[PDB]
């Protein structure tokens, strides 16, 4: 509680949940993040039709695998990726996280059928597809977003970004990534990839925003991204990250 209070005040956000342990060294912590996200969305998501836009990555893949039921007679949740064209592998791409979350929670998903790596030709063509437009529109009306925060250079390498981009990110001292934006330690956006889906500016208007990121290794990235995160953000993290941030 005390540490959670200190974290919320440090960032000026709504709520921080600090899970026992260190997700760098303890696999159960990521499973615990699943439990916590389930409880958090059960509390936050109203009855009716909700659209939850999600990012991928290793944290989110594990969170998704460890979710519990959210669907009811009166509450129907749809999961969609927050972005296309991110460059992840299938095991951790946002489409995959959406499908798993839908399965584990009793909800539904709609994949955005945009390759994770794609060409200008493919992009223009897909934008004229009513099916693609339909999913982009669903994403634009999301009332919930769930994401992790990446360590910038690690993300750039994993996503097989171009040599020029990697070198550019190093020299602009990129620290954090989120939604395909890269942030330096001052919280400044130093680079962004071409956008397919959510705009950073529009996060501010989404009622339910949940960032999930843990481990001492992520303390710097968490600090850099959270500087300009929407004030309504709930941060799910662990003791290892919190202790490092608050030292």
């Amino acid at each position: 509680h005390q540490i959670e209070k200190e974290m919320t005040q440090y960032f000026g956000i709504q709520r921080c949940i600090v899970v026992a342990g260190d997700s760098d060294i303890q696999k159960k912590v990521l499973s615990d993040f699943g439990d916590v996200l389930t409880n958090t969305l059960n509390l936050l998501l109203p009855n009716g039709e909700n659209t939850i836009a999600v990012m991928g990555g290793t944290t989110m893949a594990m969170v998704a695998e460890n979710m519990g039921s959210l669907e009811t007679e009166k509450r129907h949740n749809l999961f969609v990726p927050a972005r296309g064209g991110i460059g992840e592998a299938v095991s951790v791409q946002a489409n995959s996280i959406s499908a798993v979350m839908a399965n584990k929670t009793g909800g539904n998903y709609r994949a955005l059928y945009v390759p994770e790596q794609l060409s200008r030709e493919t992009y223009n063509s897909l934008l004229q597809e009513p099916s693609i437009q339909e999913v982009l529109t669903l994403i634009s009306h999301a009332n919930c977003v769930v994401h992790s925060i990446g360590r910038a250079l690690h993300m750039a390498a994993r996503r097989k970004m171009s040599d020029d981009e990697m070198v550019m990110l190093k020299q602009k001292n990129a620290v954090a990534e989120s939604f395909g934006y890269f942030f330096d330690e001052e919280g400044k956006v130093v680079y962004k990839i071409p956008r397919i889906g959510l705009q950073l500016k529009n996060l501010q208007e989404i009622p339910y925003v949940v960032a999930i990121a843990g481990g001492k290794t992520k303390a710097k990235a968490i600090r850099a991204y959270m500087k300009n995160a929407p004030k309504q953000t709930w941060l799910i993290t662990d003791e290892a990250a919190a202790n490092e941030i608050l030292k």
